[PDB]
């Protein structure tokens, strides 16, 4: 089933261009990361407003985040509208996405001409691509109203897209789940990644929580806000 792709060559470039634009600041990964997590939600939630049934599947509107430092992996998961598996070989392995041409060469003029480029990224929503900054592996779970649930997995030198073999978990929504370099395990500090949901997220129309404990070790999600 497993079905192989290249990466098109504009994505190549375009990868690279947003890895050494952010080079210096890799923690920005996860403001991209949320911030493609509020722009989902806000599709599904105006899709809501035709579809009676648009959040049948997960009547919920969050996003959630988890560390999982023992299996060295972090998760992103949002309730938004999510992919259909034609989306995810489209939507993150090209740049037929209206906009994202016009990304390419606003990114390339300005830095050229030593303009800030951090805002494009966030302007243009292709942020995904900075999450290759603090991960060797990026893997990107989703189930969209329209199709079965997915898996896109990438290294960055190609990507791979299968039926999700447990069925539908999410309901409705995407889970972007990051193998962490050695060099990131940071990331997989609780108190490190909250510090970051709460300073990427007190602009989000959403609610965003973080699957935290006390210590008796209480786990549950801390609302971030
Ligand atoms: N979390 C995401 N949810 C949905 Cl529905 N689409 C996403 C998500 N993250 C990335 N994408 C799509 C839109 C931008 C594109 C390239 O980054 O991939």
């Amino acid at each position: 089933k497993s079905e192989k792709f290249a990466f098109q060559a504009e994505v190549n470039r375009m990868m690279k261009l947003i890895i050494n634009s952010l080079y210096k600041n890799k923690e920005i990964f996860l403001r991209e990361l949320i911030s493609n997590a509020s722009d989902a939600l806000d599709k599904i939630r105006l899709i809501s407003l035709t579809d009676e049934n648009a959040l049948a599947g997960n009547e919920e509107l969050t996003v959630k985040i988890k560390c999982d430092k023992e299996k060295n992996l972090l998760h992103v998961t949002d309730t938004g509208v999510g992919m259909t598996r034609e989306e995810l070989v489209k939507n993150l392995g090209t740049i037929a996405k209206s906009g994202t041409s016009e990304f390419l060469n606003k990114m390339t003029e300005a830095q050229e001409d030593g303009q800030s480029t951090s805002e494009l990224i966030g302007q243009f929503g292709v942020g995904f691509y900075s999450a290759f900054l603090v991960a060797d592996k990026v893997i990107v779970t989703s189930k969209h109203n329209n199709d079965t649930q997915h898996i896109w997995e990438s290294d960055s030198n190609e990507f791979s897209v299968i039926a999700d073999p447990r069925g539908n978990t999410l309901g409705r929504g995407t889970t972007i789940t990051l193998v962490l370099k050695e060099e990131a395990s940071d990331y997989l500090e609780l108190d490190t990644i909250k510090n970051l949901v709460k300073k990427y997220s007190q602009f989000i129309n959403f609610p965003i929580y973080v699957w935290s404990s006390k210590t008796k070790t209480v786990w549950d999600w801390e609302l971030m806000n």
